[PDB]
């Protein structure tokens, strides 16, 4: 077992310039004496600590050892604190390179290959033979789905808003997360994130770098012509296709999108996605759902127009035949289901979608150049909007965006593409996003560990599920307002969001698999799963876990810590704790966006 550094640091090292300040474990307030060493141990460099006292979230006494002026490159680096009489005196060794996230920005878009459903997961492209698999959900038993899913059955007591009794084929797309669901809510974000990283590399003019071109991901589609960072997508968005529902399924509702697709009841961990005997059935059909879809495949349509031009116009086609069915039904919302016991999938239940269709709208826009998305684009109460602070769930919880509140990604896409709106308002939009980051540069320097975010302001505050997400979409909206300002303080905060994450912080853990002293481990996933059984493999790397949740929402979480534990500590690094310790495409999408970027400003 691995000790503990009372100097926490990001485990796996620091670009050479930028700035940098580990968080060290000091109730001893009063200036303590540090030390830089190579790894050789002679010192290198050297100074006292900054008492910042004890700290809210994680109730440890801390100072923070700023060592921004150094920047000489080198493997092994460590500090430590020649005054103090801890065992533990010292930080994990790390880094000082220009190739920090080369490699992890691959790794993290490999998570969409490896969760790809309705193909078989094979060598080159698994980066692994004990990663290989067989295609998940191609209507092979004991697989009972996707090539022929029913809609829900309405006798079933959370069967949601009557169907018609109809069934679809709904191949491929993405696994959501450790289970074998199919969301278009939740994917909508991701494949959102993905395509928006891609759009701000052509624009600014990188386009022709890393995964952004054919040939750049280790995935199948190599070399097809196409960029490979929207094959991954388009496989996404194929997927988003077959769940619009069509005139001869339900002329009520023709138009709109089905909220999402997966087993009937849950099924355990430790299986692989070919061998899922679950009935498999199509939820309702959500606003939100037909909004995401209408949003993603807007952008979709402008991204591939120059690649495959009929692909491109049927996105378009059905983006606004979507936009217009939920119009009509603008208020059909996924509601709330347990998460044990009933349905076999995640709710991911919102009742407003104003943000959505403001999302949407904001796509369209920047796509058609029609007037009808632009009038409702403008009369809109989030018109520019941009949150560092959001408000169901959402409320008062610290971050820009989630799943659910939408708004903001519209937004960034007003913020950086084309469209004829008043240059002024595009002004006011860059400043919205500049003015949310100036705040989250704020939560940082009265955190403790520097992290943007602060407990939430619901009156349970402590962090939410999956924490680090919200981090990591702050950190992109950082992104821009370095990109809109030159300011080197968005960079260094994004330098502080990712240091975080990395291990500076109070479990001195390294939430993302396959990198740090004291890597992420035991994700909640239903194929790596070491845990359950030395069957199952550890995961691919470049991977990272939702982080603290301190509404010990999983029985894991709930015996391993006291009811009191400190909110950055209501962590487990075990595969059952769902509530704290799983992986998604709405988390691994942003992280890849930053990973990237990370990786250019470089
Ligand atoms: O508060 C809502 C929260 O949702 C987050 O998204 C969740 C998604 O909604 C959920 O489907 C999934 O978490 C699943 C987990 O994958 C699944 O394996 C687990 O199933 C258990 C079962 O409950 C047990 O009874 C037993 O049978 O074992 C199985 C397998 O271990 O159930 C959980 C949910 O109950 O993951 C998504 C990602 O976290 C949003 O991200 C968040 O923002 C929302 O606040
Ligand atoms: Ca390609
Ligand atoms: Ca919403």
């Amino acid at each position: 077992i691995l000790p503990q550094p009372d100097v926490r640091v990001n485990q796996v090292g620091y670009l050479p310039e930028g700035k940098k300040v580990a968080t060290v474990v000091c109730n001893s307030t009063q200036p303590v004496k540090w030390q830089l060493k190579n790894a050789a141990g002679v010192v290198v460099l050297e100074g006292y600590t900054e008492p910042k006292g004890l700290d809210k979230d994680s109730q440890d006494y801390v100072h923070w050892l700023d060592f921004s002026d150094f920047a000489t490159e080198g493997i092994g680096y460590y500090f430590e604190l020649p005054t103090v009489n801890s065992p533990t005196n010292y930080s994990h060794p790390f880094d000082i390179r220009k190739d920090i996230y080369t490699q992890m920005k691959y790794d993290a878009l490999a998570f969409f290959y490896h969760k790809r459903s309705g193909i078989p997961i094979e060598m080159p492209y698994a980066g692994g033979e004990q990663w290989t698999r067989p295609a998940g959900h191609i209507g092979i038993e004991p697989n009972k789905g996707d090539t022929n899913v029913p809609t829900w059955p309405q006798d079933d007591e959370y069967a949601g808003i009557p169907q018609k009794n109809y069934t679809k084929d709904v191949t491929g797309g993405w696994y959501d997360a450790g289970d074998h669901g199919k969301y278009v809510v939740n994917g909508g974000i991701a494949v959102w994130t993905l395509m928006n990283m891609y759009e701000r590399a052509k624009i600014r003019g990188l386009d022709n770098w890393g995964p952004y071109r054919d040939g750049g991901m280790n995935i199948p589609e190599q070399n097809n012509g196409y960029p490979d960072i929207l094959d991954e997508a388009r496989w996404e968005i194929e997927f988003f296709k077959k769940m619009q529902v069509t005139e001869k399924e339900d002329p009520s509702i023709a138009g709109m999108v089905h909220h999402k697709i997966h087993d009937f009841r849950w099924t355990a961990l430790g299986m692989l996605p070919h061998e899922d005997p679950q009935p498999r059935y199509l939820r309702p059909v959500s606003t939100a759902a037909t909004l995401n879809f209408a949003a993603t495949l807007a952008q979709s349509a402008r991204l591939w127009k120059d690649y495959d031009p009929t692909f491109a116009a049927d996105c378009l086609e059905k983006a606004e035949i979507a936009w217009q069915a939920a119009l009509k039904h603008p208020d059909i919302y996924a509601e709330y289901t347990p998460g044990s016991g009933g349905p076999g999938g995640g709710p991911y239940n919102d009742d407003y979608v104003g943000d959505e269709f403001y999302w949407a709208a904001c796509e369209l826009y920047v796509t058609t150049g029609k007037d009808e998305y632009k009038n409702y684009l403008m009369n809109s109460p989030h018109y520019l909007e941009m949150p560092a602070k959001m408000g169901g769930e959402d409320n008062g919880l610290w971050g820009c965006f989630t799943w659910g509140t939408t708004q903001g990604l519209g937004t960034i896409t007003l913020a950086l593409v084309e469209n004829g709106l008043p240059a002024t308002d595009i002004q006011k939009a860059r400043n919205n996003i500049a003015k949310a980051a100036d705040r989250w540069l704020e939560n940082i320097e009265e955190q403790g560990y520097r992290l943007p975010i602060k407990q939430a302001e619901d009156e349970r505050g402590g962090y939410p599920w999956g924490s680090n997400s919200f981090i990591l979409n702050q950190m992109i909206v950082m992104g821009y307002a370095y990109d809109f300002t030159g300011d080197s303080k968005y960079l260094d905060g994004m330098f502080d969001g990712i240091s975080y994450l990395l291990g500076r912080n109070a479990m001195d853990q390294s939430y993302v698999t396959g990198y740090g002293e004291r890597p992420l481990q035991n994700p909640h996933d239903r194929f790596w799963t070491p845990q359950t059984s030395k069957r199952f493999p550890a995961p691919p790397p470049g991977i990272i876990s939702g982080g603290p949740n301190s509404r010990f929402e999983d029985p894991t979480i709930n015996a391993a810590v006291k009811k009191d534990t400190p909110p950055q500590k209501c962590f487990i690094d075990h595969t059952d704790s769902w509530g704290t310790n799983q992986i998604t495409v709405n988390w691994n999408a942003p992280f890849a966006w930053v990973t990237a970027y990370l990786d250019e400003q470089y």
